[PDB]
């Protein structure tokens, strides 16, 4: 009844999560996706896994074909994805090695292709306006949540925890991300900014994706990884590569266990009245009809 | 003399305004406007309107052709330009039925074609750097809010009166839109903080019609339709739906009629000083020149 | 062993630094620079210059081709970049007249080219992310800084200085730019947000093209010239002395850019040369 796809983002370039049976090549009617995808199952629940840069990681942030990979995800037959995303922090709390399942975000993209409708030839024909007050799918956004305690990952609320509840590495319950275009990093300037708005995170991969994954009815949740890019700030650059990469490394092992004990999470419950839900929310959104 | 064109938004994709004298398919140096052009009178006054997304309601925000639509009312001769935008609400004094005759607003549109002036091959040769401090029309702006008054709608000015005031549905006297690309609606996050900065509705449209209109020496007013997109909060969204679309389909039949009347009252008037103003401040942008 | 390539902005558009040695009409793999390419020297020193808009300053902000420009100045050696700006201001303290050696900025830039890498088939392969915490080259920033010291121009430091020695016309010895898309100024709604968030002036030529100096290996600084764009307030009177002001200011930036030129050729800069390159190799993600 359920199929999950997987876009792994930094750190899942070349994925390896279940045992793969093989690769799969798909067209798009708005292009190819960024890669092959590798077909599998975790349990009896079917998944699909899909690098969002590409194996080499060769595509860049802004040149990702988001609407291909979504819409060949959902041709598929998927009905849930989960993505992951490497981030800076903005806040004192969150630090290299924490995860955040994402809640909220503050969307500074431009240039890319963020909708399937349009009245253009290379879009569907519509107009449609979908409400993104609250853009993840919770349900999918607590399976996440139970999966990393089912691991034995410390989970972190701060609305109802204390700082001093706050043990790393841990999975922070809420967060907000704002996406940049990239490729080149924030200033202080900007990121000062960023934190006075009280944002959470930094990335540059969470917009489109979440909004195109929405337009086609999958109910979508992003594990975001905390990492470094500050290392150009210490004396010994190469010494402190080293030791982010290592951490990096800890982290995508604690996500991959993240991501597969979620699938089977997924796939014993029922959602046929998400689901419907999702699908009916797209059709409520037209304009034009 | 005097001549108005006229944009209509959401809920005038057929405007119904007057009867047709002619009906105009126009090209423009930069591509088809949304729609033929209908050619009237309202009284004595020559009148022109188009649907700003077309007939059926078939081109999203982002899509719309700014230039053609804002070159082709000054190719028919017209010296003002009045719009209408349905639009959400970011402060608590504007409610749901409401009207603003907008004063400002915040830009966070992108890939829009935005100006008539260029380098290219398929613009005007020059480069035009438009004042835009006030981006409006005042006088043109007055002239709606006296067309309010004239129809006996409450007018609530924030200036001069006090909060008891506020006595619903009013036309608010002054406001701020952020314009946001679309076609998606604003996250929580994104309207906690378009709320901190002050602004006061939230639209997809008035950029950059508002300031391909000044760069074409046109007096430009926008009227502003509070409107409810939220229905998904709602336990029965059926019935709300219902609500709003009848509340939206009153807010329609008043700005028709303060349209009507701002047309006369546009009419009743010298323009001469201001339309030569109109066309001044154009020459003086030049920075080619 | 140096080279500095000058980016003349408003008030250069016909720059005229120097005694013209050779002009160089080329294009870039990214497309045509702005325009022609004129060589020469100060005192031994080679420079380049080009006017940003083109002779005539008939290309707007949003059109101007960065990539090309940065890369025929690279491609003719030029170790340094120094640019000019003239911008408005958003905050009590910096007046027209006044000038900014930048040091930040807050990026409202859309639809303009600001990379050379990527995956598409005419860009150099390969996922760049280049740090851009404090985004100018520092030493080339100080430069700056010390030649107007040496012009006789006023510098004013409001880490280390009270409000007091803040006296006009001065140098602001930092600053953040709000870089806006343009080719419209910013309604007072937009404005009112951006001097709340801090920002010193507003203009519309620094991005992208400081990010892609930084990609091609160059030193880049950037002297703003503060100006007045709200003389509709008032008429063509106020606009003529806006403009005598500005010309003024252009006299004090010429000044200002041939002793920086003068002071970048006295030092060696193999030791920054190198760290710019070794900056680029190691933001490669692909690598």
């Amino acid at each position: 009844k359920v199929k999950v796809g997987i876009i792994g983002g930094s750190g899942f370039d070349d994925p390896n999560l279940f045992k793969k049976v093989g690769v799969r090549q798909v067209t798009t009617p708005f292009g190819k996706p960024s890669d092959t995808l590798v077909e599998g199952f975790v349990g009896d629940v079917a998944c699909v896994v899909l690098p969002r840069h590409g194996k080499g990681h060769l595509i860049p942030p802004s040149e990702v074909n988001y609407r291909a990979n979504v819409w060949a995800l959902k041709d598929l037959g998927c009905t849930h994805i989960l993505a992951t995303t490497a981030c800076g922090s903005l806040q004192e709390d969150l630090v290299p090695g924490d995860f955040v399942v994402l809640n909220q975000f503050m969307d500074k993209t431009w240039g890319r292709e963020n909708t399937f409708y349009g009245s253009k030839p290379d879009s569907l024909k519509g107009v449609l306006h979908m409400p993104m007050a609250e853009p993840f799918c919770e349900r999918t956004r607590q399976i996440l949540i139970q999966a990393a305690r089912n691991k034995s990952i410390n989970v972190y609320d701060k609305k109802t925890m204390d700082k001093s509840a706050c043990i790393h590495p841990c999975v922070h319950a809420e967060g907000s991300a704002v996406t940049i275009n990239g490729p080149r990093f924030s200033t202080r300037c900007e990121s000062f900014i960023h934190k006075a708005m009280g944002l959470d995170i930094v990335n540059m991969t969470l917009v489109p994706e979440v909004s195109l994954a929405r337009e086609a009815g999958l109910s979508y949740a992003s594990i975001a990884i905390v990492t470094d890019f500050d290392c150009w700030k210490s004396e010994e650059e190469h010494v402190c590569v080293d030791m982010v990469l290592e951490q990096f490394r800890k982290s995508v092992v604690h996500v991959r266990e993240i991501l597969l004990e979620a699938v089977a999470l997924i796939g014993a419950e029922d959602w046929t009245k998400t689901i419907e839900a999702n699908k009916a929310l797209v059709m409520s959104s037209r304009q034009d009809l």
